[PDB]
């Protein structure tokens, strides 16, 4: 997990709860003076850990918080990443972008970095097929990342999420239906 995203974490937390609160999410769940390098690689233990106290302190199912994270995550990267997400004109062009622009920029601009695996089709009546598999497991956050990018290009959009990992298949799809 590399460190820009516990970045853009860390702006979310201490927006909504404040320094100390993400302070004390490191005591309790990073190793002692805990830093996060954008460019870096931690444990996916030590997100998971924080997210879990956040999602348990709120009474929420974690994967709520994960997609609510996610949500805010994608301006998190669009702000750190412009040249990346100003590619693409339009919300169907990114998403399809997905698996062979983002991936190639990413490994471009990170060493080693740990991304999930996503293939999108577009369908003749244009929604959207995007499989999803990772051993991350985030595909709440990926769902989030989705209505993120569509707030982006104004797009309003409805996602089914009909198989998923978290019931025991191999992989999630997310149909991506497009509306006005
Ligand atoms: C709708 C658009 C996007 C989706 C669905 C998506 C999906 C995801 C998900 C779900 C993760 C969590 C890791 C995992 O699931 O294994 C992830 C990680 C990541 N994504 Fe994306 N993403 C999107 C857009 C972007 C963009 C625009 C960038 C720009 C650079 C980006 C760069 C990254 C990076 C750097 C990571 C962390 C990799 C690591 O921790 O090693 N993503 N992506
Ligand atoms: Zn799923």
């Amino acid at each position: 997990m590399k460190g820009i995203i516990f970045n853009v974490l860390e702006d979310m937390v201490v927006a909504q709860c404040g320094m100390s609160v993400w302070n004390e999410l490191l005591e309790k769940h990073a190793p002692k003076d805990r830093v996060y390098v954008s460019a870096k690689s931690y444990a996916e233990s030590e997100l998971f850990s924080i997210v879990q106290d956040v999602a348990q302190r709120l009474n929420m199912p974690i994967q709520d918080v994960v997609k609510a994270f996610g949500q805010f995550l994608f301006n998190g990267l669009a702000s750190r990443h412009t040249d990346v997400v100003d590619k693409f004109d339009d919300f169907t062009s990114l998403v399809m972008g997905i698996h062979d622009v983002i991936h190639l920029e990413v490994n471009k601009l990170y060493h080693e970095p740990s991304l999930p695996h996503i293939n999108g089709q577009l369908l003749p009546n244009n929604q959207i097929a995007l499989r999803y598999s990772s051993p991350r497991r985030l595909c709440f956050c990926a769902e989030g990342l989705l209505f993120g990018a569509a707030q982006h290009f104004q797009q309003k959009i409805q996602i089914s999420h009909d198989t998923c990992m978290h019931t025991g298949a191999d992989h999630c799809m997310l149909i991506i239906e497009l509306q006005n």
